[PDB]
């Protein structure tokens, strides 16, 4: 069939690095761009095509249990092994990531329809706020 | 509350740059990451957490009529001007992107639930498979 209408979700991506390298895309970009998943929306009328491609970063799924120290590989960030230990402090979820970096961890808690995530490394703190969908 | 279940959409991300620099994350990556809006999905069963983070990077539109040559500028990748021309070979949608790069194009076809995409540049070939969402 020639009917390619639809929303199409990437399930596999082989040798994207080689293709990008062939296009002279610089090394830094290829290391990033190779972490993207694609969604292809095609609106087709006969031989007339309108397409929209959205690229998304999908990080590695994590499974952890409160209290159980585990090895976390920080693939989305600095690609280090840390020994992560998450505990409850009241209703605040608290994590220390033991490893090369000092004072490294996070705190995560809910207030109303909002989730707060506080990330620390050294003397640097990042504060993220999320709303429930 | 200790219930952190849900799909959470980022509405702010203060000093992500400072945190990422403290982790020694390369500038190229930081420059992209600082602007991304994250979505956190959390599946929590008691003290067990399964989490995944995603974020949309970029959208690109490309529209065309099969058989009709068109100018393309490849902000997406290598930022080049090509003359693109699409045809049907059988039920395969075949595009050549005529320009400075040899053998540059793609081929796209449907089989059942799947869309197949083959991208070519020099001696390199990339293969992507999609599923109807």
């Amino acid at each position: 069939t020639r009917d390619q209408n639809g929303t199409w979700e990437m399930e596999s991506n082989e040798n994207f690095e080689g293709y990008m390298k062939a296009l002279d895309i610089d090394f830094a970009t290829r290391k990033i761009a190779v972490r993207l998943t694609q969604t292809l929306v095609i609106d087709q009328d006969g031989d007339n095509f309108k397409t929209k491609t959205t690229s998304t970063f999908r990080n590695w799924d994590v499974d952890f249990t409160v209290g159980v120290e585990f090895d976390e590989y920080t693939k989305s960030l600095d690609n280090r092994h840390v020994k992560a230990l998450v505990t409850w402090e009241g209703d605040v979820l608290v994590c220390v990531q033991k490893g090369e970096k000092e004072n490294r961890g996070w705190k995560k808690w809910i207030e109303g329809d909002k989730l707060y995530l506080e990330l620390t490394c050294g003397d640097q703190v990042c504060r993220q706020v999320f709303k429930k969908k």
